[PDB]
């Protein structure tokens, strides 16, 4: 029996390239949680409570799918690397825009789990293309989301009114199309 | 034994500029009451009822907090001196004024609290710092949510469609952020 | 009523320098939380589950910390500032050195929180040591957990047998004293 | 409607080779169920109760996952044939030896499913791809179970108090990290 690089007894040696693609995309996830919940204290400043509330949230579970990540590393016998994080973004002109970098954030991890997805190809690694479908799945659900409470957000327009109306709905639970 | 001023056993004498300062305080919190009982009645008659409700609720509160004054210069042995109350304000021009009178009379009020605490820490009345420690921090929560409303008030900008829903959020207890 | 730098209503102007106490203690804290990770991994790749699961555990409980101490920032109208990160320690040499650095890390975070008391003192700022009381009640709590834990692995003596034997106890939640 | 070659109604043609390939992974999981029963009653005739009963459990699994290969051909309308099955390994010198048996076969099962796949994909064959998904996704979670049970066993170092300890967790069930 191999020892992977990590020590643990080696089921199948991964490409350098790939695991190196593996613990980036750890950081991208690390730093969506980071600027989620620097969306949530602007969102928080505001009084937008179901924002902030929705944003809280939103932090934890992207430190989540870091972990999860992180597991499978694990699972492999590789070795994890946790990396310096940037300082998110914590300045928005009004809530709409905020709400077009979260969706745009999204989007951009979608396109990291893509990227590391179609290096598993090349390399033939169907356990971490296995591994990716179902967090690709969720990807598509997470972008539905984020679409509907940014063309939500949209339509009311800059009006108080109908953004406090939002902000009850987020607090609600009522987050989704859905 | 000695015997305190207000004639039971003394475990420690309290020093007259403190004791005076404690019993004006007791003011400040009976007068935050029939404030928040006069903001209470403009709310009413403008039937914004959730605040009615709301400031209702606090001016009970407040003097909750004057009795728990009361109670403790009866467990050091000392005197009350219920004084004469003032007559609290009673018109302002618009709720974006109303809160901000409120928010500035719970900020006032933990200000009376800083004074007390400075002066037992001068005259290193340990019992009166530890009774005060949990005040301040339910003051801290207390302008924590009354920055809320009246930030969410001001959100609002005038439009009675929006007062509507914000006094709806308080008639159900949606209060704080929070 | 005056606005503070974050924009919600000031109950109190907060020193300069007080504040960037508070946001470099934030990152002190997110530091603790990225560690306790990194040492849930170390613990992972060398099957020791208990101890992995300990970990990550208290890597979200110091990120709690860290968020609990963004809520005060909003409660006083101060800004936040979440700052870049530094890739935590990932290496050790035995379970008795990353025990070590754990509780040293405990530790540094309790001076931290003390640099800052110190401060809030200096500026009269009675909120800031009211609401860091509790947080050092809770330091202390977690320096006795860190060196009952340190002390027992030690204890051990580098024997896998009873290292094994630790590793079950906090698997089954049996992490203290207590 | 066309019949396929088990004489069911045939919803899309298998390539022979692929038909094939997955007879012969039938075998590998039939081969894996009858060497963890031996790897069982190994652990048996040594009183290590604990690993007895978790490899008498995996060879039943083992064999659940050769019958559902069985149904995936029958709902393809391909015919199964069930192969001469070699006779198990038999004699270990160490339980760390075993285990480490143990890790490799579960690690050659994958690469057989892998061998599957890659003729799946070059057959165009989705259904078969989409079969095996779960199935590799199962793999890498016995994989990690393995090298936690590998490993915890080479920690314990062939000392018998420490494998004593972990074979009572395998008996409660502790049989990953997890
Ligand atoms: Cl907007
Ligand atoms: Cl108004
Ligand atoms: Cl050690
Ligand atoms: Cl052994
Ligand atoms: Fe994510
Ligand atoms: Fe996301
Ligand atoms: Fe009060
Ligand atoms: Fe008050
Ligand atoms: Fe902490
Ligand atoms: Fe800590
Ligand atoms: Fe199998
Ligand atoms: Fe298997
Ligand atoms: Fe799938």
């Amino acid at each position: 029996v191999a020892q992977g690089p990590n020590g643990r007894a080696l089921a199948e040696s991964m490409n350098p390239d790939l695991l190196s693609a593996i613990q980036q995309h750890i950081s991208i996830e690390r730093y969506a949680s980071v600027t989620y919940l620097a969306m949530s204290i602007w969102c928080a400043e505001r009084e937008l409570a179901g924002f902030y509330q929705f944003f809280d949230g939103a932090a934890k579970d992207e430190q989540s799918h870091a972990v999860h990540f992180t597991q499978y590393l694990i699972a492999r016998s590789q070795s994890n690397d946790l990396q310096t994080l940037d300082a998110p973004r914590q300045n928005w002109d009004s809530l709409a825009s905020l709400m077009a970098t979260a969706f745009q954030m999204e989007a951009d991890t979608t396109s990291s789990i893509q990227s590391v997805y179609a290096l598993a190809e090349r390399n033939s690694d169907t356990r971490t293309t296995v591994f990716l479908d179902p967090l690709i799945e969720a990807q598509i659900q997470s972008e539905d989301q984020f679409a509907y409470l940014l063309g939500r957000v949209k339509f009311a327009n800059g009006d108080p009114t109908a953004l406090l109306v939002i902000d009850n709905e987020l607090r609600a639970g009522q987050t989704q199309r859905g």
